[PDB]
């Protein structure tokens, strides 16, 4: 168990950047910048860095060629300089491993603190910023699939209560989550800016990270994606979707990038910033939880995520999960999911939805 | 082969209803009306009649109770009333079972000719039916799924070629096909008023009828109805998609009535109505010809479809299809398809794409 | 100006809900309901209660039936039951007269505090509400027009400065505004929720209350809310747009309901949740600023606002503006816009665009 | 009147491309490629041949540069080699001035007819045509305000009823109109294809060509070019819109090249295809009937128009409408316009609607 610290939390805004480490830049680069849309606020032989249509800090995404593709920090803006203070005192009382750089880890990032979580996820918290120009009314370069926001990660943990308590701690309120009859928690979203989340829980063998999501002003921005990736012939790199989610009610999309990584392009969740916002829990056998529609959930999405670096860029050890695995209670050989709860018909069992087993 | 008559074939000017049997008429007035939203032009205790927003004719679709669901007529409106005569004259020189009724089979219908066609499916020719109000512009009524026309039908039958020669001669102008290299056609687009189809030939045991499609303006309007039928938790009802056409590169999806009849809501498919209009051939193994973004084709997308009837109500025997399935090339146990030709990565072999393999 | 109390400041979460006076309320209800497909919490012969698809909270408007249409309360949540207390604590100390509900003044409230706000309009400030079926994922009910969440409102106020530093100092942070070189401060957007607005100030002859907002998913459910009302033919009733803010970015329309009380449909405008959020002032005469896409905005939209009440349920009485005109400035006789700023062509003079 | 030949009317498939003459072949390119996104068939010094997204024949646009801005051509694809015989031979028997070419007047186009046609427009008639890569699926080039078909063109002309039969006679049906309750029609709009329109009719002096208009998937795309009009800050060339047609119920908007051709962008009109459509009627004081919403039309879209070439390249002599003006019976001093018929409240009284 994760213990409260008595040092206050830091006062955490929103998700803010990912740093993911790419081994080829150009095809990385060609992925992000040709083939999504996303803008340029920095490039060299090193790294790219990326940002969204609506953003004004200086980046959303940073690319930085390296030897193993992995996660190299998830970043979260906190509102004032002092939260950074807070943020290092926090984890120092955690027992975390932490390092401070008052003039950055990454351009355009001022002071910053980042650790190694409890999780084994590598956190930055920043206030500083280079601010950009705020692209939001630039229709002159306005693609028919812009990515206009950062809006999330998704983490892999192998124990989702033990990490869910940790984030609440830190401030974060559950929205929306998985559960079955036994008590089991398979997943769980939460939030500090006033959506479904900013990062969420995914059960699995961890920390692995699930994806980075983006979000679209439209539906017909997200059908767009899909359409391109035909027209590119990379219809392959289409993981999952598209599809209207149970949890979170948005509309998305999963795509994998040059080197496996995952990227959520999302819309249209809804407010959570009351703080009695209620909360939902869905059951793992509900086949309308994860795609509303009922199409089934393609198997990589549960097996597959990205490594995470520790502070010196090595890869974290992975630690099995030993909860039981969604995967293998609703689309496995023992698996079931239904329709209409305690109704046969629109049931699946020993197989996935729509007439598909496992591959 | 099917000779081509010395009478004139009739001038057909589009498809124009159907007419299915259905076993229970309050469970299907549900499905087409208080789900789909279909407009009642006439009901009893015996049938309803239904039109999309933009129709003006009496129906575009007929629901008649009877013992076993099936097709009963698909039936095109002709040019003028003289092209009923030359309908009837056309399919007596093809040696086929004709029946004429100066009333109609149907209310809202005039002078009908119903004919037994040489594949075995009950084809309808009228010209007069009674014009009702047309909806186009009651945007009081319009649902967030709104159906605005009707727009085509698709048959399963045993022999492509044979078919496709027989109604290239009754003037439908092949848009699109799916062939391999090896000389055998899989299916088979048609056209008279200027889309990408009418009726369609899919490869399969018959005659079966494959589905009718229905049109919106909007691709938010298909995933709409994908919306409503989670909310009514009848998302086993949605078959497959929606997704992106390969042919015909329409926005699409497939549902199921209460009787398995299957529907497919379509938009924005291309003008066709060039005489030199260019035929699109797509290779069976390509896995973006059917769905663009390379989802997987659901099993009884390629197995299941309705009986249909004859003259006398009576089911039509099927014949079984000789030639290679699609199935089975694609994604059954010896299947193959590409992503990208020549390409071993984005290949599948003996499954589905997406991580999966048939039930 | 008005002084900052010592007393801490209510945490505002949003704005929440309007009350508004209706004179014949099967005609607003016909409006609300039948036209806007707004959903019905409660209803009696005496008032309709009303939310948004997305909504939880009990609701998000209330018509009221009385002899003049009016603004009754412009209703914000706060954070917990304990800034109820603050709110009261801090406009007593502004001198402002407040009226406490234990039970609240609507249906669906609890424990409220209403005030005659030291720019004349009446606020409640609440925590407790009854909780209803949160609508979001019923779209068996969704309609091509679906009205989704409440956005914010807009008030007419005489001396925007004013009133901007009144709300700064309640929490609003000021994310757009209009200006001229003169330095007179036409209009300004405030948020607590991490958009562009809550609240609005526009500057004209007040208090009055501008419009209530409420936003849709797409630009296409704003197109179908108009198609309807030519359909039922009281396009007469759209009274601007549909358009392109340029202020907010927002896809917009401006309607008008049987009382004449002006409501506006929005969706996509940007988050402003950041505290060093980058505020964009516009000048008064770019006329891509109120409509992006250069339409002229109606004289209407300057002149015509809803009157509000006071505790009593009397009309508060308005104080002219005194600084320029917008509608002058850019419209009237002697008033301008450009396109490109220092370009004749795409400009007009003693007249409005197009 | 006009009268109806012996001979048979081509068989007419659709509008296919339009000639627009223009004075600055870079600043009408940057419009129509940098700002519109349509795609390039073929370019050189004097001419740009453009199409949409989902065109096979070689163009639906050409831009031709010369010393006076103007229609050169309207034409229509005919459905057979022979159809361009007919063509001929059925405005001979008119008496029209005419010129066939069998190698065409422009780059992919082969046998062509060019006329004078009986209102004094430059209409073209053509079967072969080079065919080129059908875009339709080509999403890596796909603008989020695509334009993916040529719809149709308008033409403003004096005497409407005149023009109709002519048409008529021609071969298209009307699907609707705008008249009063004085025997005056102001507009009509007529096809081949099954959509609302392949040519239309605008009552006022002519011949001028009001507009040529192409098709969007979805609405949100018209909305874009609005928006990339403002980012560029160009939104002084949106001259009407957008909007929801009444006549059509397309949505809409029209702007404005730089020579002040004016093009319609448009979605979503409805199928027109069975010969007994139902022909619609709209009143001219109907504030409903061109914008459904009821936003006013500015009076430049009723004054002002192309000049079209006669097939000497010299500008057509304008013809004054006599017949009564749209624009005065609405929007005039003495104009009048209602929103509900009978009910005094919502009408408007010498003066445009919404103030
Ligand atoms: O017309 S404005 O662009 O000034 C504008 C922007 C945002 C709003 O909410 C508003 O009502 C007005
Ligand atoms: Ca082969
Ligand atoms: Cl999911
Ligand atoms: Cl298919
Ligand atoms: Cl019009
Ligand atoms: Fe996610
Ligand atoms: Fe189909
Ligand atoms: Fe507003
Ligand atoms: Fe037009």
């Amino acid at each position: 168990e994760i213990p409260k610290p008595v040092a206050p939390a830091p006062d955490i805004l929103r998700c803010a950047y990912a740093e993911l480490v790419v081994t080829d830049l150009a095809k990385s680069r060609n992925f992000y910048v040709d083939v999504l849309g996303l803008h340029v606020s920095y490039e060299d032989e090193n790294q790219i860095y990326l940002r969204s249509f609506e953003e004004f800090i200086h980046h959303n995404l940073v690319l930085t060629k390296g030897p193993v593709a992995a996660l190299k920090a998830m970043a979260f803006r906190v509102r004032t300089p002092e939260d950074v203070d807070k943020a290092e005192a926090y984890y120092q009382e955690l027992g975390c491993r932490t390092e401070r750089r008052k003039d950055g880890f990454v351009k355009g990032i001022g002071d910053a603190l980042r650790v190694e979580d409890p999780l084994g996820f590598p956190y930055e918290f920043f206030f500083e910023t280079t601010h950009v120009e705020r692209l939001h009314m630039r229709y002159d370069l306005y693609s028919a699939g812009e990515l206009v926001r950062l809006d999330h990660f998704n983490q892999v943990t192998p124990d989702v209560p033990r990490g869910r308590k940790y984030l609440e701690d830190l401030g974060f309120r559950v929205t929306e989550d998985i559960q079955d009859d036994e008590g089991t928690t398979y997943a769980a979203w939460m939030h500090r800016k006033g959506t479904v989340n900013d990062t969420a829980l995914t059960g699995g063998n961890g920390p692995r990270l699930h994806h980075v999501a983006f979000s679209t002003h439209e539906k017909h921005n997200i059908i767009q994606i899909c359409d391109k990736m035909g027209a590119l012939r990379i219809s392959d790199r289409i993981e999952r979707g598209p599809g209207r989610h149970g949890v979170s009610n948005a509309f998305y999309l999963y795509i994998l990038d040059p080197d496996n990584h995952r990227i959520e392009i999302y819309t249209q969740d809804y407010y959570t910033g009351d703080p009695d916002n209620p909360t939902i829990t869905w059951n793992v056998h509900d086949n309308q939880r994860r795609d509303w529609w009922g199409n089934p959930v393609v198997p990589s999405w549960y097996t597959e995520a990205s490594k995470v670096l520790d502070l010196d860029g090595n890869v974290q050890e992975i630690i099995e999960r030993t909860d039981d695995s969604e995967l293998e209670v609703t689309i496995g050989a023992d698996g079931f999911s239904f329709t209409r709860a305690g109704d046969e018909d629109g049931s699946y069992h020993g197989q996935a939805s729509k007439g598909f087993k496992l591959g």
